[PDB]
């Protein structure tokens, strides 16, 4: 059976061979394709890429950060994960005309939309308990009890909240699905930085699916990744060309180390990736 | 070059051959597959299906209805199109809890979220002039001023408005994309009745692409249809086996008969389908 990672790389080779040139907001420029889909089995494997070393600690920490509802970049930075610091910096904030905003404050982004969709956002430090829809919880409840439901969706695209956010969410909505005691997730990623964001994003929603499978007594099934604008930034082409030449290695496995009963009780120590020996890291310059 | 229609039929064959048996809200039963994508070209063809007659007037009147921002089945029925009536009727309203709602009042459905996302829904006869977000206008604006934008997005999934609607939307979101003067559109459909809904839906969003292309100066490109739960109801397996035997005739054409400027200007007579020569219609009864 072909390797899970070939979905990703074929998407790469596809964009390199057939992407069209197209300008982007950042000035960098891209080769791009509109609409793609990739299926990654979660069954006795976890799709953390092997053709380059993906920042696992960053994946797990980012997710726990969304779970607890945080729109504070500093809560994440302090766990040693820097990935949102630039989006929360004073300068970046000034550039979007948020001179009045405390730094680290990303606006009403992922964690907020996941746990409080509809609440009126004030700042990153306010308490929102009982405000808006706890979409993440409504998903776990439907799955436990009415698993055949075709509406198990969590959406972060809030048009009322877009003008306040430091970055409009790129993983806009996702849907869970249950058959034969398997929990599958599909992600609509409106915009996908193939070299940098994407491999991370696959680990992210793969993991979310493991967590949710765990607390609901289901076995993980498929992760289905759908992209809108799938782009390779021009400065990523050489590094990616390098990446392609590597033979993929067995995907690692994921061990959840104890019985956890609520999603919010999960802590970093509960997760152990075993058997991960990726090829060496590949730096891609992030466009700003 | 294979016929675009072979994408639709291919998905039916895939479901029938590989779908897992899955229960549904209506107790009808289905054959289900989670996560699919198809790409219909819109260049010098319009993907109205030929392997059975698609109710085109219905497509056209339903879209103008959504554009008008209407949420009243009667304003669509009066134009000879009855597809939303069961959902807007007294008994059905009461069944859902809306003792209080005037007959025809579907709640805050597609038209509302497209035109006035965020506004507190009153009833169907209300005026919502400048009251929530106008996702539709914004999409056209963004295509005109900044075509390269990776956030050209329309969303009907408002978790708050959900418990007020007759049927949570299947057209959960769509994204528009521009490159080399070509406009494309990707629809995310969380739930597809492959027999009844889907062929209608393909036409629907293909039309909207042709409209927005017309008032933005663009040639239409691809429509990408992505699927959440792609099902065939059990009492559709037979009509569809009949349907798979017919050989598709060349897709028809569509012409916009006059230069129109705003999206609201469009009227049913602005559109002519040329060359639509379908096989005889097959009735698929709607599961309830
Ligand atoms: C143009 C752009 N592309 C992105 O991929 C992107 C990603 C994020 C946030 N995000 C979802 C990220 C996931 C991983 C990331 C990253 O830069 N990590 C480096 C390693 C950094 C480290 O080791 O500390 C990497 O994966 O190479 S950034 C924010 C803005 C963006 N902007
Ligand atoms: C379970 C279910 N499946 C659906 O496909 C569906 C579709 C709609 C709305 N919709 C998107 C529809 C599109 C087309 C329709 C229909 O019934 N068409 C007939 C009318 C033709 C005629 O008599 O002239 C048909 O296709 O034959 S209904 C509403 C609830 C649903 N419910
Ligand atoms: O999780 C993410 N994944 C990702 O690929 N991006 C990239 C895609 C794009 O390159 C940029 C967002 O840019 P835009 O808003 O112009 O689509 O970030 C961002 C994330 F947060
Ligand atoms: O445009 C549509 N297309 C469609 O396929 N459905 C179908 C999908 C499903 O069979 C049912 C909705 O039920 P659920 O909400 O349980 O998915 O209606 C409804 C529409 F309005």
């Amino acid at each position: 059976p072909p390797h899970g990672e070939l979905q990703y790389l074929g998407q790469i080779q596809h964009i390199l061979r057939c992407g069209v040139r197209k300008d982007d907001r950042t000035g960098t420029g891209t080769l791009s394709v509109f609409g793609m889909q990739a299926r990654y089995s979660l069954r006795d494997e976890f799709p953390l890429l092997t053709t380059k070393r993906v920042f696992w600690k960053g994946v797990l920490e980012e997710l726990l950060w969304f779970i607890k509802g945080s729109t504070n970049a500093k809560e994440l930075s302090s766990k040693g994960v820097k990935i949102w610091d630039a989006n929360g910096s004073r300068d970046f904030l000034d550039s979007l005309g948020f001179s009045t905003r405390e730094e680290g404050d990303l606006g009403p982004v992922y964690g907020f939309q996941w746990r409080h969709f509809g609440a009126e956002y004030r700042d990153m430090e306010s308490d929102y308990s009982g405000q808006g829809v706890d979409q993440l919880q409504r998903v776990i409840d439907t799955i436990k009890t009415n698993p055949d439901d075709r509406r198990i969706i969590m959406c972060a695209w809030n048009p009322r909240d877009l003008p306040l956010m430091a970055l409009p969410p790129c993983h806009a909505l996702c849907q869970f699905y249950v058959v034969n005691s398997e929990l599958s997730c599909q992600l609509y990623q409106r915009s996908g930085d193939m070299g940098l964001g994407v491999p991370f994003n696959i680990a992210s929603y793969a993991l979310l699916t493991y967590m949710i499978a765990h607390i609901t007594g289901l076995k993980p099934g498929d992760f289905i990744h759908t992209l809108g604008d799938a782009h390779i930034y021009l400065n990523h082409i050489e590094p990616l060309k390098i990446q392609l030449q590597r033979e993929p290695r067995p995907f690692p496995k994921l061990r959840i180390l104890r019985k956890v009963e609520k999603i919010d009780d999960f802590k970093a120590e509960d997760f152990q990736i075993e058997g991960y020996n990726p090829h060496p890291t590949i730096k891609m310059e992030m466009a700003v």
